[PDB]
């Protein structure tokens, strides 16, 4: 009952109640990624003994992310964004994906939760809850190459999965994650079931900043730079920059 569109829109820097169009969807997606960081720092504290996502009141997540200004993880940020999009009139469908790992394999099949929107006869991928380098504006569900902020994307088909692939400047195509599109479900959120490595990131105007442990990544107009952070003060400055939003 505490979910509130206007409060959410203010939190992400969006004016008014913009119309249910593709241009609005693109703006909402980018603004959300710029304003609401991915952060798994306190994710365990919000988990339910039940292991069923429905036993995590949406108002709890809303209060943490929107009211209090914090970040969250894929089943928090995309769960909230699905609700926002539905209340703004979009036909939103929840989907889950398996994430490409560093070793080239894909992880558990439904680890990463995100959404699709079907609008005006076309389907778009929507994901404001992914820690690593990925798309700041929605992708079309198509193998046709798409270009945004200096990077290229495509959504290919392999062995019954659609695979999101990304290519920054100067590098090869690499998969991001894979999913079965036919399992999309308007009601799919209802069915979801030393400190650990911390993942924190947010979009910028022309790219993304990502901190995985000490591994700091930036992409700016498609040009990537990375650095393993040593100094505690520099590390804290990067954390602050990510969590402050934009
Ligand atoms: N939780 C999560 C979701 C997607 C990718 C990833 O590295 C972690």
């Amino acid at each position: 009952h505490m979910f509130d569109v206007a409060k959410y829109l203010r939190r992400i820097g969006v004016e008014g109640t913009p119309p249910p169009t593709l241009d609005t969807l693109r703006h909402l997606h980018k603004r959300h990624l710029m304003a609401v960081p991915y952060d798994n720092s306190t994710a365990p504290d919000r988990l339910p003994a039940s292991r069923h996502l429905t036993n995590v009141p949406l108002d709890l997540v809303f209060g943490h992310v929107v009211t209090e200004g914090h970040g969250g993880v894929c089943y928090e940020l995309n769960r909230l964004f699905h609700t926002l999009l539905a209340e703004l009139g979009y036909d939103v469908r929840m989907v889950a994906a398996a994430v490409r790992q560093a070793n080239g394999t894909f992880g558990p099949e439904r680890e990463h939760t995100f959404d699709l929107v079907h609008l005006d006869g076309r389907t778009h991928l929507v994901d404001v809850g992914f820690p690593g380098p990925s798309y700041s504006e929605p992708l079309y569900l198509s193998e046709e190459e798409q270009h945004q902020y200096g990077c290229s994307y495509r959504v290919t088909e392999h062995d019954g999965y659609r695979v999101v692939e990304r290519r920054p400047k100067g590098s090869d195509w690499q998969p991001v994650y894979r999913f079965r599109p036919e399992l999309a479900d308007p009601s799919g959120w209802d069915a979801v079931r030393l400190a650990g490595t911390t993942f924190r990131s947010r979009a910028t105007d022309n790219g993304k900043i990502v901190l995985i442990g000490r591994r700091y990544f930036t992409v700016e107009d498609g040009v990537e730079r990375t650095k393993v952070l040593v100094k505690a003060d520099e590390f804290q400055d990067v954390v602050d920059l990510i969590l402050a939003g934009a």
